[PDB]
């Protein structure tokens, strides 16, 4: 008998470590479900509790399942190679592979992320027309095909397209006929239209600012879209193991280990997280949307799956890892820090790229950095060597050296600095997008806009962290996580003019601007 | 000509500190306008700028007005006693005297947390018939009237209906008449229903959660209602000055010193903050509601006022505060904390009271104590003793000791154990507020709702802290800042059957409930 007593005083105690509304999780061994519960309630003011067989949008999770598809109904990759050219017609640097599409490797900048730049509204709808619009007009990569890993959903949402126009049949059906019937996935649906949705509530906010219902009406497919409840996920990790022997089976071929171009070895392959925890290989994907998280987690060698899903903004993916740890008997342990020297805070700019590190104490051999979407802990663990479980920081005088080994990428930084002056208002255009972004001054304090095809954005306070190099944040929009904090990186003429700015954020490097107005 | 160069430097970084949408701020010194600065955005969305001339709800800034109001129209408070006695016609204690109303000694508990306890829901309409309703039906007080202090809205809503009925006139004509004109004061007016107010927009949230523009619907008067622009603000300011010789002047009777019943020095007179600052005496008020902050500070020996009035939920009493002490030179200073040991963490209760102290690690030397209605940041001083600025706890052993001098609070407590029973569910009656409290568990979480007469509340969640001890946290409603957490302290039987509880908060406390159901 496969001994739960740790995982369930573990779930004993996830709503007061876990504050929100409801939820479900549930552990697999060996094909067979030893743990499943639900709490709480799918809607606070109805009154409906959560229940085992409750659907809800499993968001990024649905990645892998387009790949599923894409090996069963297509083949490799590289068939579909000719339709992306035709589909990226207007490309002017090298096209990714499909392949690399699959990998999170294509260089492409985020969509979602872009949709705020056009001016797109956080709670907008968005049609499969202004998806088509958004990804056909794209030109330029941030990065060469293959050499560095960004998390791009743009890559998912056109496979969706080359596959529905390749095979003549819609990925609804497709995903019902070859994926959802022979895994036992009773009632898991593509419901592309996040609008219609209405049999779960999602809440944005949290135990100290209080819960909302969230209002989510865009269109999706490829890389979000399926709907499905703890016994849909727990049919599709019995269904994993019971293919696990089959080296042509769907799963084993979505879950080998990938490498970047250069040999090294990378983090995602074919909708798939690649990770490891106390020296033992698992595989997984976690998904996100306003008021919504959820994660899936498998241990091949341990024939173990772990799943946590909220109506909430809370931490699902630590749950599930936790799950996944406690079921192998990982201990994870404890790191000895140092202080903080005072001359770690501040903001720091790499040229090449365009992005900024900015560091705050957040006490005790800590800080707080912000680099990427979303913020990190860092740990001081010397005088001038700091880092997360993703990003490792070094400093020297003025310089910070910042390596994001599992994303192949390495950046030099130096220490921002000076007064920021405030001639940047004006009207600035990104010729690429085909949008604008206005600044303004309202009593001395700058503010923004995004105008583009999707419409106006609501003005945006900008703040400075030193000469020229200012931060947008963003914190809703239509996709979650949001960008996090635009980085712009304002750029002068021998004489002191502005003639544009770099716009960039983890999920969308270096968008050119140039100044048109002001 | 006094020198603003300090005062101007602090507020050229205001927008950077104090993030939010905009604001505006003044001076004044001698009568005379010395600074006045407006920034950013009454409206994110029609991008309408925040001008001098913005009007905002002030909040519970009002409550100054009424007691002018009361001191010019009808005399001293002792003309109302009789009133008071047939509008509380079912009070079971001795009633507070009007004085004790106008000085916040009355031991009533706050209506606007009773609200949440009649099922009010958070931006739902409240009518001037619900807010006689729930006034006229209480009973008792929470502390004998003039033993300590507690800031209750109760008060100063009741203060109005007798000024009305006294008077044959309404508070909107009499504050227009005798306050706001002889003030000048030209744009000032008590709008009432808070649902028609439009000229700016309150947003809720920060600049890490986002803003979300605020929808308030309730109707108020005498402790809130009235709105002001920042020059009705500054008008209000000038008279005080003008006025500052006159003994009999309605500033100066309002803000003389006030007593306990005990003899020890009171915080709170007539509608006003009474404090310090730097050895000089200090009068002023702040407001809140869901979306907006304001404060207003004088200080008489040296004739100067400051003011802050916000759009967003930030510190407007921080920046009010900040620039007094910049204008008068006072170095607010630095103190030497000490490690906190890990025994001073968990929940303490005073069984007198039914309250709990919460206390948690913040870092180097500092805690987060959860008491007051909102949280506090405490310095740990010595290996038993730390302090906020309105409070100080010593503890020995399993026992604290917590003092709130200004409030003349001390309260006992002792440390909170064991594991909660979850035979708490069940249904519940308070007789006097002839409300429900309804606790269920779902998947063995459990959660609550308050029924009462304004109607039938969402579920919240609740979080055991040890035996039969519960805390139910509620952080959106009608008024600001919510009830922040309800105490939740059951009582059982010699058999060991919940035969009740007590449930409170700072501005509430002991309710009595008893068990009904379940």
């Amino acid at each position: 008998k496969f001994d739960t007593s740790a995982l369930e005083a573990f779930v004993r105690h996830i709503p007061q470590n876990y504050k929100g509304p409801g939820g479900v999780v549930a552990v697999v061994k060996d094909g067979e479900v030893v743990l499943q519960h639900a709490w709480g309630f799918a809607d606070l003011r109805t009154r409906t509790p959560m229940t085992l067989d409750t659907r809800m949008p499993i968001c990024s999770v649905s990645k892998q399942f387009t790949c599923a598809v894409l090996l069963d109904a297509v083949g490799e990759p590289e068939l579909l190679d000719d339709a992306l050219e035709a589909y990226l017609d207007k490309f002017e640097d090298e096209r990714p592979a499909v392949r690399d599409l699959c990998n999170n490797q294509s260089g492409l900048r985020d969509y979602w992320a872009l949709s705020v730049l056009c001016g797109a509204d956080p709670e907008g709808v968005f049609l499969p027309a202004q998806a088509q619009s958004l990804l056909r007009r794209l030109k330029t990569t941030h990065f060469e095909p293959g050499s560095h890993y960004s998390y791009c959903n743009g890559n998912f949402r056109i496979l969706a397209d080359l596959i529905e126009a390749h095979t003549g049949r819609t990925l609804v059906d497709i995903l019902s006929e070859r994926i959802f019937a022979p895994a036992g996935m009773k009632r898991a649906e593509l419901i592309s239209d996040t609008a219609l949705f209405d049999e779960c509530t999602g809440y944005e906010g949290d135990t100290v600012r209080g819960f909302l219902p969230a209002t989510n009406r865009i269109q999706w497919m490829g890389d979000a879209g399926i709907c499905a409840s703890l016994n849909d996920m727990i049919a599709w990790e019995q269904f994993i193991d019971a293919t696990r022997d089959d080296e042509s089976g769907l799963y084993r071929r979505l879950s080998g280990p990938q490498t970047f171009k250069d040999g090294v070895a990378a983090p995602y392959g074919f909708g798939l997280n690649l990770h490891e925890t106390g020296g033992k290989r698992l595989t997984g994907h976690g998904g996100a949307l306003r008021g919504w998280r959820c994660q899936r987690w498998h241990c091949a060698d341990e024939r173990l799956s772990t799943i946590a899903m909220f109506n909430f903004e809370g931490g699902a993916s630590e749950v599930a890892f936790k799950l996944m740890n406690i079921a192998l008997g990982v201990s994870s342990s404890e790191v000895s820090r140092v202080e903080a020297d005072s001359a770690w805070f501040g903001s720091w700019l790499d040229d090449e790229t365009g992005l900024v590190l900015s560091l705050e104490d957040a006490g005790h051999g800590r800080m707080k950095a912000r680099f990427g979407t979303s913020p990190e802990m860092m740990d001081v663990v010397s005088a001038n060597e700091a880092r997360s479980a993703v990003t490792t920081i070094r400093r020297d005088g003025e310089t910070i050296e910042l390596v994001r080994a599992s994303e192949n990428l390495r950046l030099s930084m130096k220490r921002v600095k000076g007064e920021a002056k405030h001639d940047i208002i004006g009207r600035y255009h990104s010729d690429e997008l085909d949008a604008d972004l206005l600044l303004v001054s309202e009593g001395g304090a700058i503010y923004g806009a995004f105008e583009g095809f999707l419409g106006k954005s609501d003005m945006y306070p900008l703040y400075s962290v030193g000469s020229d190099v200012w931060l947008l944040p963003v914190q809703r929009s239509m996709d979650a996580p949001s960008p996090g904090e635009w980085k712009l990186v304002f750029r002068r003429d021998d004489k002191g003019e502005i003639t544009g700015l770099s716009v960039g954020c983890w999920l969308a490097r270096g968008v050119e601007y140039r100044r048109v107005q002001p």
